[PDB]
């Protein structure tokens, strides 16, 4: 655990981290609608590390926050890139932990971001599970609204699998919707996932949210997503996750 | 006051002063009677009907809640034969029940015991649980609930959804019906807030297969609104008042 610790240390002061990017679809899975950072690690011998097995003993030893500010910098420097180029990804999205959420210089470095890069701000979206927001609600109010003076837009991810309330979720200053794995890996056939998907899908329609499904690894999941209005979908079905100089060519035109 | 109101409380169960009055439940056009929620009302040999506002909640302190509300449970069980028995068409007939009467251990087969005494169908007895009440203990409430669902009878969670919620666990509830609260149909249509969350909630419960009930409609654009999204079943003061059963079946019931 002290190896591990001591080449992750290593990792972030040498550059060994790489983000790998996972796209986002229209719902019929016809055309890109964003990306999705993900943080990976290009180990010199070892090459690419298991998520799986890194980032666990990252949380482990408190590099979770700060690698976490770096990979926000670099997805906003990279759809920058990307617009410049005319690779027009329409946003990245990018996961915060409750650790950023409470982190009294959030709203700061955030800022400080969008100017460096330039960026429209709507480019940039948050993902923040519902548990951090429902913790503390009032404070989760308060800081949202900070960040949404940035102008940057807002999922919440892992909706319906804790607790929630819709009073609360309809004064939250937010976008977008995630549905879990767990409420699709059960479609089109299991009971409990085709309610609970659709039921996430007309709530957040109510609600003038826009909705995405993760996970979707299956063309059957991906015609009952299509068919009962789901926005937009990410999963294996197209592709894995890909580092930027191949999504940029991708996606080129 | 308190006093004086105390005394005759705890008289008035003895004596048989309270009394059920009912409010009518339609469809959610508000043109066929689909059922009778059950109210405690208190009719005093001298002060005439006791406003609820003021009785119910020193009957909450005086600790008689749940010994009413089971009295109560058995009149409405009763009544609902007698409608039956006269050839009044109430098709059901709704009671809240309180978190002591819902955490009481003999509470399965006191209900059963009531449903054997009258002889209704069970389906035709709604009970009606706030959501606070479920979720404050989700193991438990499982097992009760599905305790009472062994019975027949059918399942409304009211006060949905204020408070807190959890989609995963409301579709493992063996729960049949979901009623709105009247501070989401009162904005209705304009209150834009209340009209999302209204929509939601008329969602949430047709994605689970649940039916949806709204309280405190008061009003024909309310009404309106209801109708042209979904809404299953409506109640409220637009309908008329809560009355006693014989009245209840005259203006309510054909």
């Amino acid at each position: 655990r002290l190896e591990l610790e001591s080449d992750l240390r290593r990792a972030l002061e040498l550059g060994e981290f790489v983000l790998h990017y996972q796209p986002q679809f229209t719902g019929d899975g016809r055309r890109l609608t964003g990306a999705e950072a993900l943080l990976r690690w290009q180990h010199p011998r070892r090459g690419l590390v298991p998520p799986s097995e890194f980032i666990p003993v990252l949380e482990e030893i408190g590099l979770v926050a700060q690698v976490g500010d770096w990979l926000l910098a670099e997805a906003c420097k990279q759809l920058r890139s990307w617009h410049k180029a005319k690779v027009r990804v329409p946003k990245v999205s990018v996961n915060l932990s409750a650790r950023q959420f409470a982190d009294g210089q959030l709203g700061e470095r955030i800022a400080a971001i969008l100017y460096e890069t330039g960026i429209p701000p709507a480019c940039l979206e948050l993902e923040l599970t519902e548990s951090i927001l429902m913790s503390d609600v009032a404070e989760a109010m308060q800081i949202l609204s900070g960040l949404k003076r940035l102008g940057l837009a807002i999922a919440v991810d892992d909706f319906g699998t804790g607790y929630s309330s819709l009073n609360y979720l309809k004064q939250f200053p937010i976008d977008v919707l995630k549905i879990d794995r767990s409420f699709v890996d059960g479609l089109p056939h299991g009971e409990q996932d085709a309610q609970i998907a659709r039921a996430i899908i007309a709530m957040a329609h109510s609600l003038n949210l826009m909705v995405i499904a993760e996970g979707v690894e299956s063309q059957a999941q991906l015609d009952f997503l299509r068919e009962h209005g789901c926005d937009e979908v990410q999963g294996y079905l197209f592709g894995r996750p890909m580092p930027a100089e191949q999504f940029g060519m991708l996606y080129a035109s």
